[PDB]
């Protein structure tokens, strides 16, 4: 068994859960930390090597699985019971559960207990208890707001979301950022900055020194800031985020997942080293006196990690929070919400406008299916995939290629409108093809704008 | 193949290396020695043009490794162990080779045999050696004291470095130019001056000049000095750096390198010239004997060469001293450092005033990533380069451009964080657009200070 972990987890931890597993199976388990390995990770996978298991964050695992490079795990349903039920939706992409979830981290309310030692429940105690932390020298919150990753949970609150999630599966065409919900979590954003509570330049650096040098109250942020305020001597707390119009702020959800290569042979042997070794009370253990996996999966394990209140702080905020997308249409959502609050922000449009212009953005005339690519290729074959979330529209998809610039009439075969991925073989090495996908409805027509892109063998 | 060597260099014996190649492969070699190669290369390299190997000091390589412009070579085990270990990290770039080291340089110690028969072996005992020189009309040591490059080898003796070089890879958050070592060996110099050994505004000329005249025992120079003291006829050696508090004087290394170009197709034939043509006993002397290249990276001819002591001496003190950083970062070092000098020098600042005041200057708050440039454009499209640094640190970069002043929403795509070029296209000509890089972590904000540019198409 080979396993690929990134270099700040705790790969010794899960070593000495190898040594065990070797301890009574005579199988050998080697974990290796190559640098870029979620660069790496797809280069090798298609092509025969990589590692038989992998561990990474699930908003990668999303592309691995639409190449197919991850197997479908198949766990009981006493064995996902083990585990939080929402953990479960990371690691489902196309209704096929892909990996194995193993932590998970959310932002929570980080306060200075020093200033604040009982922190407010809801968003619209602030503006008050600035004023009043203003007559003191300090102010009562700063964090991020140029990035929607932190201000996303205020305004989400009400109705705000991505992409609808009904039962296991994304509504790329549902989106909630132009609902009222949407409009009121971001209208107090703005009107905190209007009242001089905030400002619209603060970044990720400005929040963080403010809060360590103890100029502010509290922040917004994740575990992974905790360390810096460790050394900063601030005596701080983590706690759920506030409320607002009685709805909890609702927090982008990241898990680190344990997915299986879908090229190994071993895969029965990973499936028993994950679930009856890792995914263990000593599994995850061993792994966190390594180094801290904070909130895990593992109800079982959670239940005795919440006994330091930062870690239980940060699985509150995940239950109330939203689980990451990890389809290909997140990168539309952050670039179209990211410029909304930005501009709504700075006044240069008002809320209304600006995720409006945020939500025809998301929703725009686009590609079909979208990111198409090309996940492995001989000088003679191209291995090809796209996205799936038409498949149940689509009738089958109709794929074109021939040497680029060239007159030829096309090369032409179909796949069925389950599939996302092709094989096609006898190119010429050393030439440019353009490749192109129709994507069929079941009357007779190709949805707009089929896709192409070009490569050279 | 197309070979461009400087002007000053052994063209002529090169092409007899050339004339040999051609001898047995049929394959023409022309070595052009154009005006201003060093700012040709890169604006004919990417678009399509230039040479199939590029000859210079490997300080500029860097500049060209950033915007890919250099074939990573791929060398063997056994035939890098023909050249000297170090050289090996002067062409290493992005932990990848990038180029042949061919020449050695750095500073030594330049003494009058009359004056001096046996100069001294330690900085400690040049005090009272030019005490007694005074009494007899002369002066100990004269140098160019306005410069970093030419102090930093007494600086650096000690603890004194640039940027901390751990295995293949620099890192720039570690400056050693605060440390008890770079304060010792500064204040050393310091009170040289302050006791009337030395004067605080000699600079080259005057160096030059004392020593070729006969009024200074010793100068520090390097090898492009020699042939104006041949011409003086003053009696010289060349010699090991004195050591200070027994440590080695550690000057910078400039190594002359071969470099492939990146879009040449002769790659093969470029490799084989170089690693079984030039770089041999047969190669170099061919070169060295229409022009010196001094010491050599060629442990076999460089044996040779040390025949004469003063290509030994060269050698002794390169191996001895730290090879010339070539990332960007060094012109913050050189302006620092500088200033430092010149203010303790001079009385204006304390030692530890000025070092102190040069490292947070080295290490202050800067643009992620940095030096961002165009390095190819059409009137439809740039390619642009940035400095890959914190490639370790970066999940991604976003990359935006728009057209200047205008109030477009930006175009906008991201690139995977070991990249360190990208492509913009579909722009307009004879346009201004603004380009901005994001360097972001992988904890969902990005680092300090974006950079940005202006072009017009």
């Amino acid at each position: 068994l080979v396993i690929w972990i990134n270099g700040d987890k705790g790969y010794n931890g899960l070593a000495e859960v190898g040594k065990k597993f070797e301890k009574d199976t005579g199988i050998k388990v080697t974990v290796e930390h190559p640098d870029k390995l979620e660069e790496k990770f797809p280069q090798v996978a298609a092509t025969g090597d990589g590692p038989d298991i992998i561990f990474w964050a699930h908003d990668r695992f999303g592309g691995y699985a639409q190449s197919g490079l991850l197997a479908e795990i198949t766990p009981d349903k006493a064995f996902q019971d083990k585990l939080y039920p929402f953990t479960w939706d990371a690691v489902r992409y196309n209704g096929k559960l892909i990996a194995y979830p193993i932590a998970v981290e959310a932002l929570s309310l980080i306060y200075n207990k020093d200033l604040l030692p009982n922190p407010p429940k809801t968003w619209e105690e602030i503006p008050a208890l600035d004023k009043e932390l203003k007559a003191k020298g300090k102010s009562a919150l700063m964090f991020n707001l140029q990035e929607p990753y932190f201000t996303w949970p205020l305004i989400a609150a009400d109705g705000g979301y991505a992409f609808k999630y009904e039962n296991g599966k994304y509504d790329i065409k549902d989106v909630g950022v132009d609902n009222a919900g949407a409009k009121a979590g971001l209208t107090f954003l703005v009107d905190l900055i209007k009242n001089k509570h905030m400002n619209a330049d603060t970044d990720y650096s400005i929040a963080e020194a403010a809060f360590n040098k103890g100029e502010t109250a509290m922040t917004i942020n994740g575990p992974w800031a905790w360390s810096n305020i460790d050394t900063s001597k601030v005596n701080y707390g983590v706690t759920v985020l506030p409320t607002f119009k009685g709805q909890p702020s609702k927090p982008f959800v990241g898990v680190l997942s344990a997915g299986i290569n879908a090229a190994s042979p071993n895969k029965e042997l990973a499936k028993e080293f994950l679930e009856n070794y890792l995914l263990t009370d000593e599994g995850l253990e061993a792994v966190n006196k390594d180094k801290p996996l904070g909130a895990v999966a593992l109800k079982s394990y959670e239940e005795e990690l919440a006994k330091d209140p930062r870690i239980a702080a940060t699985m509150e905020n995940a239950q109330k929070g939203e689980i990451m997308p990890n389809i290909p249409q997140m990168s539309a959502f952050w670039y179209a919400v990211r410029t909304a609050v930005i501009n709504a922000a700075s006044g240069r449009q008002t809320v209304d406008e600006a995720l409006k212009d945020a939500q025809t953005r998301i929703t725009k005339g686009s590609s079909v299916p979208t990111n198409l690519e090309v996940v492995a290729a001989t000088p003679t074959s191209l291995l090809i995939s796209w996205d799936a979330s038409y498949s149940s529209s689509v009738s089958y998809y109709r794929i074109t290629y021939g040497e680029t610039g060239g007159n030829s009439p096309v090369q032409e075969f179909t796949v069925p409108g389950s599939k996302s991925t092709a094989t096609i073989s006898g190119l010429k090495p050393g030439v440019d093809y353009t490749i192109t996908v129709y994507a069929y409805s079941y009357y007779y027509y190709y949805y707009s704008s089929p896709i192409s892109i070009n490569y050279r063998t």
